[PDB]
C-alpha cells in the first residue's frame, strides 16, 4: 500500500534525483554530541518527546523542511539513549514548515510525499532501528537509509529509487 504524491514538475526525476536535490538544499542540522540546542532539535506534534509527527527545518536556509508522520517516540536519555522509534507511515518534503502546536505541521510549498511506508522499529533496537536511521539520516542530510528502505518497498513492483516519479505512479496507482 505504498503511495507517492508529487508536484508534476518532478515527474521525470528519479526518486534518488529528488532526494539528492532536497538534501543538498537542506544541508545538515548538526544534531550531534556537543551541538544540540533548540535551534536544531526540531519538534513533535502531539507531545514534547513523542507524537503523531516529527518535523524540522533547515538551519542552512531556514525554509527547507520534512515532516515524518506516524506514531513516534524519542527516548532522550532513557536507554537506549537518543533513539527515535515507533511506526513511520509518511514523509513529506518541501519548503515552508507551518503549524505544529495547536494544529499539525504541514508544508507550504510541498514537493513530494511518500505514504504507506509501513516502517516499524522497537525501542530496544536503539540506533540500528530503521525508523531512527531514516529520520536521523534526513536530519543530517543523508538520504542513504531512506533510499535503502524505499528500494525494499519498490522491489515488489520491480522498481527502485532510480525509477522516476511518473514510473512509480504508473506501477502503484
Ligand atoms: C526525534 C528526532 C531525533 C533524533 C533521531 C535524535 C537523535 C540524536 C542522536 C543520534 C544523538 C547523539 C549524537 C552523537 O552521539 O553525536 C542526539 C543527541 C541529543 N539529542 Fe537528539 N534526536 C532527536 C530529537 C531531539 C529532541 C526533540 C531533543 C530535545 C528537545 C533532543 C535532544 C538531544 C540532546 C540533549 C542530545 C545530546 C547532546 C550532547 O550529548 O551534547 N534530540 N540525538
Amino acid at each position: 500500500a505504498f503511495s507517492v504524491n508529487y508536484d508534476s514538475s518532478f515527474g521525470g526525476y528519479s526518486i534518488h534525483d529528488y532526494l539528492g536535490q532536497w538534501a543538498s538544499t537542506f544541508g545538515d542540522v548538526n544534531h550531534t554530541n556537543g551541538n544540540v540546542t533548540d535551534a536544531n532539535s526540531g519538534g513533535f506534534y502531539g507531545g514534547s518527546l513523542s507524537g503523531s509527527q516529527y518535523a524540522i527545518s533547515s538551519t542552512a536556509n531556514q525554509v527547507t523542511a520534512f515532516v515524518a508522520g506516524g506514531n513516534l517516540t524519542y527516548t532522550l536519555f532513557n536507554e537506549p539513549a537518543h533513539t527515535l522509534y515507533g511506526q513511520l507511515d509518511s514523509l513529506s518534503f518541501g519548503d515552508g514548515l507551518s503549524g505544529g502546536d495547536t494544529s499539525p505541521y504541514s508544508i507550504q510549498v510541498p514537493d513530494v510525499s511518500f505514504g504507506g511506508l509501513n516502517l516499524s522499529s522497537l525501542q530496544a533496537q536503539g540506533h540500528d532501528g530503521v525508523v531512527h536511521q531514516v529520520v536521523y539520516g534526513l536530519m543530517s542530510g543523508d538520504t542513504g537509509a531512506l533510499e535503502t528502505a524505499l528500494n525494499g518497498i519498490l522491489d515488489d513492483y520491480g522498481l527502485s529509487v532510480n525509477s522516476t516519479f511518473d514510473q512509480v505512479a504508473a506501477a502503484t496507482a
